[PDB]
């Protein structure tokens, strides 16, 4: 049984335990704080990230990207990332954008649980509260009046997007993105109704 | 004719601009400072980062992974990601691995110029080059005795890990990477003197070839 390294608050794991779920693959699931100068993770992942996936074999994989495009080919479950041609890049180019919004949200959680208060930067605090600003526009100028981020089913882009407005509930509750963005707030409605996700919560 | 925003520093641009010369696609490389109060980047990128690919029609793609991956597919020239299967797998991990080490690499040069000396952190110093360790020795065991990363021939995953090394020179030097590990001393000898490599050098950034 493959073992998927992580933790419930993770939303790149968050991410790849929704793919998981959704493709119907089984998984043993391995908690751990990398934040702890004890951690074991390196062992795993030589960037001391999670989520790692260690197979049967003892191979390790990583980082979410990775472990999510290599999941949806091991199951013929759902199609969560189109074949070829311009869909494919389309929900690449979703993936990046929605972890760009985790990257800068990780940030200002990283900025307050990693640093004491007299090495806090307020430019930096502000970068990266803009940063979300400009890709929950960038999500909802692209997901318009469609239901689904891409051509007409679920994709990672789907799940991708629901993970980083769900971390951002969940980390930034002050951040009123549903106001801002009622398109946004209705496609979390509905994708957050998966057992996938209800499965998932950090 | 697409457009590159990018930085000649940049590795993660780096990275898309030696895809773009070994696929042979024509582009024009637009010069950015992210970090400028009045830069342009996030019209184009909505994260605000380089590098950001620009259409014909206005139309922006990100981050370097996704640009490089759409890349391969325009040209026949090449072909720097495997179509599927294991070695599919395997350089996307390379990928990650060396853009994970580039990660650590920048967090470091931001904690160098966007921290005053009054608020750099040392344990996010020393967290940060655990990383780079680590990273360069997976890189090392992952190449062991072969002439690239996977397969028989230069993949996305060689020009990744070319660009980590390469960075590492550029902005760490006292990082003996060489010293440490032989075999990635002898790979970055044999994949810098690629013409892909050689015209996108980050310290072309110091304007030594407008010089006459």
């Amino acid at each position: 049984v493959m073992k998927l390294i992580g933790s419930h608050a993770s939303p790149y794991t968050r991410k790849v335990r929704v793919v998981l779920a959704e493709k119907k693959i089984d998984y043993q699931f391995v908690l751990e704080d990398v934040w702890n100068a004890d951690t074991q993770i390196h062992q795993f992942n030589p960037l001391g990230k999670v989520p790692c996936l260690v197979m049967d074999d003892g191979g390790a994989l990583f980082d979410s990207r990775v472990i999510a495009e290599y999941a949806d080919t091991l199951s013929p479950v759902a199609r969560l990332i189109p074949p070829s041609g311009r869909e494919r890049v389309e929900v690449r180019c979703w993936e990046a954008l929605a972890d760009g919004l985790l990257d800068a949200a990780v940030a200002l959680r990283v900025e307050q649980t990693q640093r004491t208060p007299e090495q806090r930067s307020e430019s930096w605090i502000t970068r990266q509260h803009h940063k979300i600003d400009e890709a929950l526009k960038a999500m909802s100028r692209g997901l318009a009046d469609r239901t689904w981020c891409n051509g007409n089913h679920l994709t990672l882009a789907d799940i991708a997007v629901g993970c980083a407005l769900a971390y951002l509930d969940f980390r930034q509750p002050q951040v009123d993105w549903r106001e801002q963005h009622a398109n946004l707030a209705a496609f979390y409605t509905r994708i957050e109704k998966r057992p996938s996700f209800l499965e998932t919560q950090p």
